[PDB]
């Protein structure tokens, strides 16, 4: 039974059948000092205590957090639900279908492969900015989306019928996280007579955006989410919690976006990988839910697992504003208050006992952007011109473009729409109001509109060759931009709505005008994209922009109007007004107070009701998609999108022990901050690549390639796409190239081709890497890929959280250098042959010996961090383990 059953009591004696586990009846003073993020873990353990998956000791360990956070203690966590998008959602449903095949093969019941919690999937990663700056651009983009992705859509739609508990939010509805915040989020569950906190994992690294609403959620690989949907607890080392104390007031010109870029930079410096961050202090109460969500969104960019803002009265106000049901609201606040999970940030006596506290005085926040090449590279708006011009001549890097000083004032004329324009270094060519990060925030969306109106009335324009776009994460945005009268002015500046999906945020940015591309390449220009996103890594916004700056939506507009980031907005006007002459940014910038009025006036629950009323059913094209009635997927050999994966080939019920990796070759020698984009690119498929050759062989032209993310249900493409990022910096080649050296022959080959040779010869492979290996996107293809290339281990200085978990899930060993040790320090070339000794008895975090064919030996930490992770390793993977459990 549940040992804590006595804690269950009615919330309200008027409705005696609706109960909750009352953590206050624990009568334990440790509870009242817990970070509110830890209280969520505690509750989930108590309600789920069976003495099997979740044990009474587990509850004590979580309660004893203040002590046990230092004792490397694993705990279970069963979240309330799972959220997915289509890029990671396709391979997830392929995994499920493949697991059903495997379970049937072994004589099990394939209906056991079925989500036992709610799964919501939002289709947002497929639409691209094929067209912009026109009224019909949205329809034209929506049409191409469906035309390009029909098979994937029919497949997801079948998935939503063939597996229990799956709701799909169709194309043209907005973006996962914004839809989560405005519609999908429960805050408090009311299931089978028990209230409990909403919590989740999502197959997207920015799932942490939900934490702004006091919902404990974070990103995970699909394989981890798959296990969770099947009832497997998350296994984690009980985390330390950094208290981020906010104080002061932001200046009225400062935006949510300025604040998050400031905090991102701040927390990467601090180092919070493997930890929760939990916000508190007098400064939190002034932040709206949208503001808190902006900050929480960027959790993976600063490294943490969670960035938590507990539920307070501001959260409740957001729920009433977004039109949540009256009945539900009643028990959300009432439940949180009764259980001790309801916050008042204005009461220091209620502040938890965090591991340590770090501080931000919001008055120190200045208007800012981040770039040109990393989310943590904060640049004051006041210093944008200076910093870029410094970048022009600096050695090629995150803060260098390496342009000879003589050319810093280069410019190229070009003709666009029979008018001559001049492009130069720092010219803005992409200006996209994009990303759930910011479009969920009416302060910056209306800010952007009010700036647009001011500018238009002031007689300002955006040059017509500039690829401006507006890509909202829900239709509520457009609705209030129209009601408020600001949308026509956005339209005139070139910010018509182009789609309701990720779009430019994810690199789905579409073509630049031919004459603009010409000038850029012919002139050797550093052309600039400015976007309200959370990621700006070289090449991931557009192939032709060497500089990308994250900035608030109104700044996106400001740089569009100015047409360059090499501008001192204080010193230089934007243009000349036909009457009062000089028009400066200051004159057109809306104040916090002018924004708050329009927001208070135009963002009412009725709009949310209206937008979301028909969300699941309105898409006639979706509704039209025919699906088979099958429960077991009819794999089609003709498909280039959907393919039965080899993962479970010849799977046996019984386990055989792990053997050492013997005389492994190093497939790639990598450096620092290798992103999952480098490991498993998701955008354009290059004409000179293994994946292009495969698709060509199958009779497709480049225009039919689609993106890598779109091909994730086809392991044949995805293996070929592994380490195929054209900006991979393999230290074997000392240059950017998606290649490596096949050492036996000395030949330089595309990475997949080189791996084939090694695999044909029966040779094991490893990867050497530096710090922060696997940063960024949650994509488990950055683990499945290497697994299919024959990679048995990685040896790195440090790992990012989601990536490490995906490696473990695929049975690949994540090895870590000992402190003060790395490739240079050990004198490794990567051209040696590597023996990793696996002992008969394994322990989490154990050190193993690595032996080289040269005689050199050293030690590495084996980063299986919990007993459960070790069982995954012994099983050859997390889904292997789950098939075995379900087959018997
Ligand atoms: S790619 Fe951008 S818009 Fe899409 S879910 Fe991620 S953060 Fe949001």
């Amino acid at each position: 039974s549940n040992p804590f059953a006595h804690l269950a009591e009615p919330l309200d004696p008027v409705q005696p059948g609706k109960k909750f586990f009352n953590l206050n009846k624990l009568e334990d003073s440790r509870y009242g000092r817990l970070p509110f993020s830890i209280r969520v873990l505690l509750e989930a353990a108590i309600r789920n205590c069976d003495e099997f998956l979740v044990k009474k000791q587990d509850i004590e360990n979580i309660l004893h957090w203040n002590v046990t956070q230092h004792k490397n203690i694993e705990v279970p966590f069963k979240p309330a639900r799972v959220i997915l998008q289509d890029f990671t959602g396709v391979p997830a449903v392929v995994d499920f279908a493949a697991m059903r095949d495997a379970v049937k093969k072994l004589g099990g019941d394939p209906e056991k492969i079925n989500p036992v919690c709610p799964a919501d999937l939002v289709i947002d990663h497929s639409i691209q900015v094929d067209f912009n700056r026109r009224a019909d651009s949205l329809q034209k983009n929506q049409d191409l989306e469906f035309e390009r992705n029909r098979e994937r859509f029919e497949f997801l739609k079948w998935g939503s019928q063939a597996f229990h508990n799956m709701r799909i939010i169709p194309p043209g509805s907005g973006i996962i996280h914004q839809v989560n915040l405005e519609y999908l989020a429960r805050v408090v569950f009311d299931q089978d007579g028990y209230y409990y906190p909403d919590s989740l994992v999502g197959t997207d690294s920015h799932t942490t955006m939900i934490d702004g609403l006091g919902i404990l959620g974070w990103g995970v690989g699909g394989i981890e989410a798959e296990a969770v949907m099947l009832g497997q607890p998350i296994s984690m080392v009980l985390p330390q919690v950094i208290g981020y104390r906010l104080m002061g007031k932001p200046h009225p010109l400062v935006t949510s976006t300025d604040i998050v870029l400031t905090i991102t930079k701040h927390l990467r410096q601090v180092g919070v990988v493997g930890k929760f961050v939990e916000f508190f202090g007098p400064g939190v109460a002034q932040l709206s839910i949208a503001d808190r969500a902006t900050i929480a969104n960027m959790c993976p960019e600063y490294g943490a697992t969670a960035a938590f803002f507990p539920v307070d009265e501001v959260s409740i106000t957001y729920l009433v504003q977004t039109g949540r049901d009256e009945e539900k609201l009643k028990y959300i606040k009432k439940y949180l208050q009764a259980v001790g999970m309801f916050r008042d940030f204005n009461d220091p006596s209620q502040d938890p006992d965090f591991t340590q506290v770090v501080e931000l005085d919001l008055k120190t926040v200045v208007p800012c952007c981040s770039g040109p090449k990393r989310p943590q590279d904060k640049v004051a708006v006041s210093d944008m011109k200076k910093d870029f011009e410094s970048c022009l001549g600096a050695k090629q890097g995150f803060k260098g473009f390496q342009v000879a000083p003589e050319h810093h004032n280069d410019h190229k004329t070009f003709i666009y729409d029979n008018t001559e324009f001049t492009l130069a270094h720092g010219s803005v060519v992409i200006a996209a109001i994009t990303s759930c990060t910011n479009t969920s925030n009416p302060s910056v969306m209306l800010g952007a509109g009010l700036l647009a109106k001011k500018a238009v009335d002031a007689g300002l324009n955006v040059m017509p060759y500039i690829k401006t776009s507006l890509s909202p994460g829900s239709g509520v945005v457009t609705y209030y931009l129209q009601e408020s009268g600001v949308m026509p002015y956005l339209s005139q500046l070139g910010f018509d709505v182009v789609g309701y999906g990720c779009m430019t945020c994810i690199g789905n940015s579409g073509p630049l005008p031919e004459p603009v591309v010409e000038a850029i390449t012919q002139g050797d220009l550093v052309a600039v994209g400015v976007l309200s996103g959370n990621r700006n890594f070289e090449g991931r916004v557009h192939p032709n922009t060497r500089a990308n700056y994250l900035a608030s939506p109104p700044l996106v507009i400001a740089y569009a109007i100015a047409g360059t980031i090499r501008i001192d907005f204080e010193k230089e006007p934007l243009g000349v007004n036909a009457k009062g002459q000089q028009v400066f940014l200051k004159d057109i910038w809306p104040t916090r107070d002018e924004i708050q009025a329009v927001e208070r006036q135009y963002v009412i629950p009725g709009m949310f009701k209206e937008v979301y009323q028909k969300i699941e059913t309105v898409n006639e094209s979706w509704n039209a998609l025919a699906t088979p009635s099958d429960k077991l997927f009819f794999w089609n050999s003709k498909s280039t999108y959907i393919k039965s994966p080899p993962f479970f080939e010849n799977l046996t019920l019984d386990l055989q022990p792990p053997k050492s990796i013997v005389d492994a070759y190093v497939l790639l020698n990598l450096g620092d901050s290798v992103t999952t984009d480098h490991i498993s690119p998701a955008g354009n498929i290059a004409r000179n690549s293994p994946a292009a050759r495969y698709l060509t062989n199958r009779g497709l032209t480049p225009r039919e390639f689609n993106s890598y993310g779109s091909r994730r249900g086809n392991d044949a493409v995805m293996a070929r796409g592994t380490f195929a990022n054209i900006r991979l910096l393999n230290r074997f080649l000392n240059k950017q190239a998606p290649q490596t050296i096949h050492l036996p022959s000395g030949e330089i080959l595309d990475v997949f081709d080189a791996a084939e040779r090694y695999q044909q010869a029966g040779l094991p492979l490893i990867v050497l890497a530096g710090k922060e290996y696997g940063a960024g996107s949650s994509r488990d293809w950055a683990a499945k890929g290497p697994f299919l290339l024959g990679i048995k281990a990685v040896l790195a200085e440090s790992y990012e959280r989601i990536h490490r978990s995906n490696l473990v899930g695929m049975g690949v060993i994540p090895l870590e250098y000992l402190p003060g040790e790395n490739a240079d320090a050990l004198g490794l070339t990567g051209q040696e042959r590597y023996t990793i000794i696996i002992p008969e008895n394994l322990k989490p975090q154990m050190k193993v010996q690595v032996k080289l064919d040269t005689g050199k030996t050293f030690q590495a930490v084996m980063r299986f961090d919990t007993d459960v992770e070790l069982t995954y390793f012994l099983n050859g993977g997390i889904l292997n383990y789950m098939i075995r459990k379900m087959a018997k």
